[PDB]
């Protein structure tokens, strides 16, 4: 019986996949037409590392990296698309202790990528809102101890 | 009848049987976005806080529904009164001490028994309490109006 | 799993829970042709007739559901175990004497309490017993098969 | 055009030239929109926009805007009505903006076009997140 | 409540608060056959003709709605009272002289202001008056059947 | 673009430059358009436009237009067909326009593309209101 | 085969059992734009004006349907023959004098009895006669063709 | 308002409790062609309504006969509604007794068509009539 | 063409292309209320009862369909003639002795072979005979009328 | 009435027993732009109908050419129906022989539009024409 | 399971009894684009060609289905085994000589009897053989893989 | 923009940026008739054939897509550039030698890696080459026009 918890703008669900109880932390961003443009889903691993997946739009140049930055600060991750599914293109993400700390203090997780189009234009206006990240992560830590 | 929002809690006022009445409410949903548990609450003239908690179908009606604020000592044991198409209705009355625990709490944890072979417990349901205190303050303010 | 018809009563057999279990059932409808009350019954190996009665929503769960064959002295008092989307489930067990009354009866009258202000009775609900005896005879015959 | 959220307030940026707006809808228990408010920051620094009110409002009589029970009172009127409802243009000075940031509700008062001309006073816009959303509008101007 | 037809004008009667009330009405449509302007009118006990004009959405409510029978001197200036899903409602009262102009007229021309940047005029809207006189005569006759 | 009505004829104006046209549709007992006529007033006073006739008309044989029983008669043909039907361009001189004003019906005569090539002579356009509608088109040109 | 319009009246011609028959018709609607009353009329081979009036359901079939041109002495009394999904059918035959009254009239007034407790009259229904004379002239002209 | 079943006949009760006895007959396409609804009155008389098809000649009577016996009633259509044409029926003590012992209630009427043909193949099935009427008597005493 | 009801059996009379025929019929359904087996029967002028049994798809056509009234001596063996969208059609002819068994019986039991690997039997299908006798009496009565 | 397939061409037979030879051409949206239906007549003549789009200038001819060769027919629209505009076609022995050896039957027509532009990019594909026509000859002997 | 196309014939492969089984198939449609006849065929390990023919409903099951390649002396007589919602199933086994005729043929002609009064023949149904040889060559090639 | 057909291959022409562009395309479907793989190709100025291959979702983007004509030695290795709602797009460029192999080939075999635990291969996908040569000849002929 998988009840959704809400911490600011972030949601938490605990579910059974491949016979395992796993609790995940998630957020969707929508446009003015209320359709999902970017999504992020995150788990707390046993060693304390925060990892999961970022869902980005179709039409992104797969050979060029996806850049992740907390606001305009010094926390920069560069990763890439692993595969795309009907929901969009999947970008695996692993956050170290330092990046997690920046995520808790930040407001926006800014994304930067390249469009697969003539001229190869950048797409830099996408982000994930971080309001409630810290509290939702604290709950994920608390659910591990349970 | 405009909806007021205080954290996760909502307030609606309606004119029932001549007089005005204002209620405080919250719904919890699953990952499929369907309502699993609901809570609706009013303020009475004597000062007590009471209302109804809506729980799922398939709950063993003869065994009680246990309400606990987080992991504290505020424990209420009550039962299902009836079930309607929306689910099974659990009447709830909170004393001054329990109300104070609700204001300071994060989760109102629910414990009940499933009517199934083996009679398994259902303990993972809750009502989130973010905004309870501010919504209850508004209910107090609306009584004076 | 072909449906057999004995008067107003129906019989279906299935593999349920591994074993081939045959059940005896009847639904009652209103003028809008929606189900208000249902009854499903099995014959156990001991010769004891048991099963479930489905009653409407909004019934006071803490007070009992009374079962009476017509106006006779065959009176059973039982209660709601749980409620599901189809309605509220009342388990029923009939002894040899009650079974004999069901065979000779016309109506199985139901009496319950509505969960409403004042707690009014609901006494106009019944299960029609036309074909009960013959359907039970078939259930006995299917046990020997 | 990604939607930003600040408390109960939303921010969307579009094109008309780039223009970012700040908006909030209020619903009833039947979950339909009764009142809406949309707001922009102007190049000089004045906060303005539109309030959408229900149909059946007496158009000749003004719409009164008040932050809680304070001294910040604006009186304005319906400009026109469209299928979404009746449009009330609003301009907020520096002092009213400051009251909006500190306030909880923006209370609305208007007259119903009905026999007797009854008042409609129970409508409001919730101000939780107004200040943070306005700060973001200021920040988007500098960008 | 059977609909009577007099030229382009319609008549429907209904019982309002015990008394039989008959109204005179006309709607105008565009090329997509949707209603842009409507007019509904009753004959009052003292001989005055009053009712409502329905105009489109997007009209500047602070500026008046001007009513003119063709190009003559029968000019009324009034305003929008409210707007509903059907459009914006303009109450109208016609005196004996304006009623006489309506009977002899072909078009009731409307003039209003659009609530848009620049505040442009909307002057191409009208109510066609073919059958007005005969429908009003029927309205007079239906009053006498009352009393 | 409000529709004016003159008897059985309609007038609509629009931008293409304000162009006003005069039109009439004829329907059968099932209420489906069988024949249509649309007409404009040109700058030099000539009246021209299009007639819409049914499908299944022999395109190589002419469409004859006659006002009632008179002998001032126009011969023309189908230019093309569209989903709405087959389009017949029409130009009326001053004398034919005067006949249209005094007439009751504009009778149509054509040939069906079928074995035996049978005539279709029972189709018409009703002319009640033509004169008054054309007067309005003249008045709209001066405006 | 074109619909012709004469005031409020319509004319359609259609082939029935070999040769073409032309009929004269009118529907009356309410404010909800649904048909309450309809009239269809033909000229027979020897020049008799006859046809059918369609009236609402709920009319007392044993009591007559009275037809009157305005407030004149042209009065016909007839009855319902049958009812179909479209409503109740009243056959009508007009003599030379009644035809002449129809030509000069504005309304053909209908009077009937409602099949209801108390048996109330229904007198507010009519057929509008604007264009009747011109449409009848066209029926005469179509006979000669 | 629970439906009781007695053979082919149904019983439903309203509240004032006014109880009625009813039966519909359908064709092979499962559409209702004829219906009958009946109440028991305080003076022991059985009355109600018969619903017949559209297209029946209203000026000619509707004949009701229990099988091939002497119980013959002649009545007419009062009005027609969207459900069909309504024929009011009143049964005396002797006709009621015939209804209890009968199998079919045969209907005879005239079609409003050229030639005015008869319609004689319609009926109401009477299996369960007696038991349903007994229940109506029992519900009056309650 | 009004439907008559005799117990579980129905009677309809129809004009099927220049022929006025009254038939006696019964459908059996499962718990999902879909038709599994059907029987339609006419009375011949010489007293013989004949008609059609409709059985499911997937029945081995080369092996017979066995008909038995309860557990008595009345046994008919026949076969599928054809199949249509409604199912597989089995023609049936009942003699005077079988008709008498049908009147006194409760079930008409069916036995057939499934066209599947192993060729398994299907023996749980039946037609309920409640009202057969009364419906057949009505068919006799309708012959004297027509 | 089973459909036979010969390359890109189809054959259907039926009563009106007449057998016809047909082909449809579609665009990238998979909607029919042009169609051709053909019969073998009793006198040995190959004829039928070409269906072209709406908006074609009816007073100007439709030109038919097998590839870029000498076989040129000039005909016109007879009428238009909801399916499109109908062009009747009769083929002589020489044109039939060109159709058998050809790849495309090219179409040329005029659009009824300001300026009267040509429409020259429409065609009927001829793969299987000869085998389908052989079958039509064989069906005549049957 | 990607569809391969050889003329008018199609090839699909799937897993069945954990071996990979590949089948050769063709459907014929009418002018209404609905399937009237279908044929599905496998190459067996011993080099023999077998499978199923799907024929319409309403075929007399007691009388045989005759299969003939054009006008030659390749004639097989077989029958319906069963019918399913898709139609009536006719099992078919082709020997080396019949396979060779199938390769060189144009049409596989079917002859059967309709279950109707008079028992009329149905002789106008066929399976088109364009691409049979190449599709069978591919089936041989897929066996070696 | 009329569709030409050459065996299994299709040709469509458009006008992009005031220029005649004609493309050569083929879709492959499964037994459920949905598109699993697509190929679209243009003839460049230098006689080199280039375009796009559309592959399914769920393919490991970091690992290459291998293209091979039959069991021959013509092997291209390329990768996914992006994915769209229609699937994942693989740009392809064929040299004179590969074009010649495509002309003589039957299948263009595809090999790729699934983005799944274990990273399994997907090797059963192909594009059928029947009509490639004739469609390419037409593309050459359309360039000269």
């Amino acid at each position: 019986s998988s009840l959704t918890e809400t911490y600011g703008l972030w949601s938490i669900n605990c579910g059974i996949q491949e016979g395992k109880k796993v609790c995940f932390m998630h957020r969707q961003e929508v446009n003015d037409q209320n359709r999902v443009v970017v999504a992020m889903s995150v788990v707390l691993n046993a060693d304390g590392v925060v990892s999961g997946n970022l869902t980005v739009p179709f039409g992104i140049l797969v050979s060029k990296p996806v850049r992740l930055q907390v606001d305009e600060g010094k926390a920069v991750i560069e990763t890439g698309i692993r595969t795309c599914v009907p929901a969009g293109c999947i970008v695996p993400i692993v956050f170290d202790k330092n990046y997690v700390a920046a995520l808790r203090a930040g407001k926006h997780l800014k994304l930067a990528m390249t469009i697969a189009a003539p001229g190869e234009p950048p797409l830099n206006d996408l982000f994930v809102q971080l309001n409630g990240f810290s509290n939702a992560l604290n709950r994920l830590i608390a659910l591990q101890k349970e």
